Parts: structure tokens; C-alpha cells; sequence
């Protein structure tokens, strides 16, 4: 199943995109596409995937 | 949901670890832990996540 992506700044988490299907690193940033076909790009690295708990944790660069 | 990780070498795909739960980028490589508690480290980057299809695609170095 689709997992939610969050931006993590220290102890703060902000929801970035729900129900992410694809995550594709590009030269412009991480490109995320959710199950409804909505796309968002973010200059970030993956801090961690926690897939049982439906979480993609991203940190801005 | 948990995803299987595959190594993509050119056009070839090779199963690396089944049902991955955690994926944590480290200085020594991507640390993967599956739902059975099995752990593996690999010097690789994420080519792409396909979370609906339960796939993590990795490329070495």
C-alpha cells in the first residue's frame, strides 16, 4: 500500500503527500506521484522508510 | 505495505531482500530490515519506489 510522505525538521513532521505510489529521485528533486496521479517535487533526501507504518520520512536540502 | 528490494543492473533485476519494512540511508550504505527481522546493508541509491506494486528498485554505487 501507499504510504504518506512527511518532511522532518528536528522533532517536527509535516505531511507532504498522502498515498504516495511512486518516488523517483531526479536532478530537480524527489518526484512523488500519489495513487490519484497528483505529483509533487521536493529537493530532499530520504531520512528513512518505515513501510509497515506507512511512512516516508524526508529531510530538506 | 512492506516491499521487496531489487538490484537493477542495466536491464536485469535481482531480488535482494523480501518484504522490507525499514530502509535507512547511512554512511556505509542503505540499511534494510525486513518484517522477519533480517538485515542487509548495500552501497546503492534508490532508482525508484513503486509502493502500490511492493517494489524498491536499487542501483549499486
Amino acid at each position: 500500500c501507499e504510504a504518506s510522505a512527511f518532511i522532518v525538521n528536528g522533532d517536527k513532521e509535516e505531511l507532504f503527500l498522502e498515498r504516495v505510489d511512486k518516488l523517483i529521485p531526479t536532478e530537480e528533486g524527489l518526484l512523488l506521484e500519489n495513487i490519484f496521479g497528483q505529483r509533487k517535487v521536493i529537493k530532499a533526501k530520504i531520512k528513512r522508510l518505515e513501510l509497515v507504518d506507512h511512512r516516508i520520512l524526508l529531510e530538506r536540502e
